[PDB]
């Protein structure tokens, strides 16, 4: 369980910040709202890897929601082609993601899903697919990322350098784009060392979340309500 850990009690993360009054306060407050956490490996890929696992885990046993998600995933090669990606270069990554979606439908266990996301090969193929889909979704909507995010920003260079490569860290643009590309509603809780309120943001702003993530010391961990 080196990439995505077993579930632990929320207060178990006090030991990560011993004798720290702000982190202790904020972790105690978090424990009032959430019961459990899973840790992710801090390798630069942890947003993609956490969102992918947590969203697919939330679909287990839900036959209509699985059917509708699979229908969207089958169309994602068209998003990649429209942005200039070539099929023979994304085939291996697309097939690895479609395979894990079929696993959620056919096998339906947490144990089988966690084993795929802890297999370095399968899990890194899934992450690479998610990064290429993020890139494509931004490229195909460049005026929207420039109008609402980014008036002065160079979109194509941003995607080349800060989205497509393995181990590149995320900001609001990548989170917004991947949420929109797969129709995933997520809430991110922020725990920093300033003496401020514990606070969160929802992507998209409207939504009732499927997935909760904790952003602390540059890492995205998975929370359970
Ligand atoms: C999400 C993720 O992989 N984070 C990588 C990190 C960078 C630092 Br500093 C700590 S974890």
């Amino acid at each position: 369980f080196n990439l995505i850990s077993e579930k632990c009690d929320i207060l178990s993360i006090l030991r990560d910040h011993p004798e720290n009054r702000i982190y202790r306060r904020k972790i105690e407050e978090l424990s009032k709202r959430f019961t459990a956490i899973r840790k992710t490996k801090g390798d630069r890929n942890c947003f993609y890897r956490a969102l992918g696992y947590s969203y697919l885990e939330s679909l287990l046993g839900k036959s209509r929601e699985i059917f509708k998600f699979k229908e969207r995933v089958l169309q994602t090669p068209n998003d990649l082609l429209a942005a200039g990606f070539e099929e023979h270069k994304f085939r291996n990554f697309f097939n690895a993601f479609y395979s894990v979606v079929e696993l959620v439908e056919k096998d339906g266990s947490v144990s089988s899903l966690l084993k795929v996301f802890n297999d370095q090969s399968a899990s890194d193929h899934i992450v690479q697919f998610l990064r290429l889909l993020t890139s494509a979704f931004i490229r195909n909507r460049a005026d929207f990322f420039r109008h609402f995010i980014d008036e002065e920003m160079d979109i194509k260079d941003f995607c080349t350098h800060e989205v497509e490569p393995m181990a590149t860290e995320c900001d609001h643009i990548q989170i917004t784009a991947l949420s929109q590309a797969l129709s995933i509603a997520l809430q991110v809780e922020y725990v920093d060392e300033m003496d401020t309120a514990l606070n969160h943001h929802v992507f998209p702003e409207a939504a009732t979340p499927s997935v909760y993530l904790l952003y602390k010391t540059s890492h995205y961990n998975i929370l359970y309500a």
